[PDB]
């Protein structure tokens, strides 16, 4: 039973082009930007966000997008260990107890190289589930993920009657961690799941 | 070259030894400090203020159906602030540094205590953070992903594969044992803290 996501597999707006991209939020979402990183205004090389169109003649990944056509991509371009940013989307659902939620989504690490600029590298991610402003349970960059691959990052999470943050509205967030370079990473289909705990 | 265990002082919490069943130090356990981002801990504790220590779980123990995972004791951390104030716990720098083409394994116990303590219910849980650092970067975390009921403890697992081009090479590996202080009961305990590396 799944709890519904706005523009979950970040395939809103369509991409004609494979490997154009936007360079603004992507509908549904907002930018996390607890360090200011990101501008409010974006080119191709400010720190920025967006969706991208993966497919056959793609030069960035081995595989077509996990899902549809499109991937959700955050890049940073301040020096590792100046903070993070990513994307948010706050659910109309509220934390209920007794309740097991699953969150899923899966990770990119592109590769090959852009305005001959190496690809190669990885700045880490973190995925979190939130109550309200609290992030409830996280995978802070458990997968090791290689150049052009994807692999799904799994959040689990059970909520007790004397829970803190009940009735609070579920969050998520994708984080780009800005702990390494190439500083740019993907994220697509985002699935948040619900049964009884 | 294979699977090698990276020596962490102090690692399940034995120093010191406690005599009496359910009693704890409410002092930094040796080999260990005491992670502070928030100014939660006091440096002179007491009981019922924020604090940490070890305590001895074996036969008698009023706060768990199972026995310390390894030994004799535990090492806990307990908030005495609000949830939302936040988190504590204890941290350790090894001399091991980090290495390219490495997979580190970092597992750890988390206990979610039960039962009751002076007419206080133990019950309830603030909710973990275990990390594998590399100098001052959390390179891989377990932000409380599992599930623990009161009276169990479950062995939480971080892995991390180091390239080449990490830019945290040959610093310091460290590990961090965290309190979220996200519920109450805001105590929690940890045990048999293991960090392997193997090529990868
Ligand atoms: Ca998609
Ligand atoms: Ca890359
Ligand atoms: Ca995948
Ligand atoms: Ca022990
Ligand atoms: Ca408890």
């Amino acid at each position: 039973v799944s709890i519904p996501i706005n523009n979950a597999g970040f395939e809103d707006p369509f991409i004609e082009v494979v490997d154009d991209y936007t360079v603004d939020t992507p509908p549904g979402w907002t930018t996390y930007n607890p360090n200011n990183l990101v501008p409010e205004k974006r080119t191709t090389w400010t720190s920025n966000n967006g969706v991208g169109y993966v497919g056959p003649g793609t030069q960035f990944y081995n595989q077509l997008a996990p899902e549809g056509r499109n991937i959700g991509f955050i890049y940073l371009a301040q020096k590792p260990g100046s903070g993070v940013a990513g994307f948010e989307q706050i659910l109309d659902a509220t934390l209920e107890p007794d309740t097991k939620y699953t969150l899923k989504v899966d990770v990119g690490n592109s590769g090959g190289e852009f305005q001959k600029i190496s690809l190669a590298g990885f700045p880490g991610y973190r995925v979190e589930l939130l109550a309200g402003d609290t992030v409830l349970a996280a995978d802070h960059n458990n997968l090791y993920i290689k150049d052009g691959e994807f692999k799904t990052s799994t959040v689990t999470f059970t909520a007790t009657p004397d829970n803190p943050y009940l009735d609070q509205k579920l969050g998520i967030r994708l984080i780009n961690l800005l702990q390494g370079t190439f500083s740019g990473l993907d994220f697509d289909n985002v699935r948040l799941t619900v049964e009884p705990a």
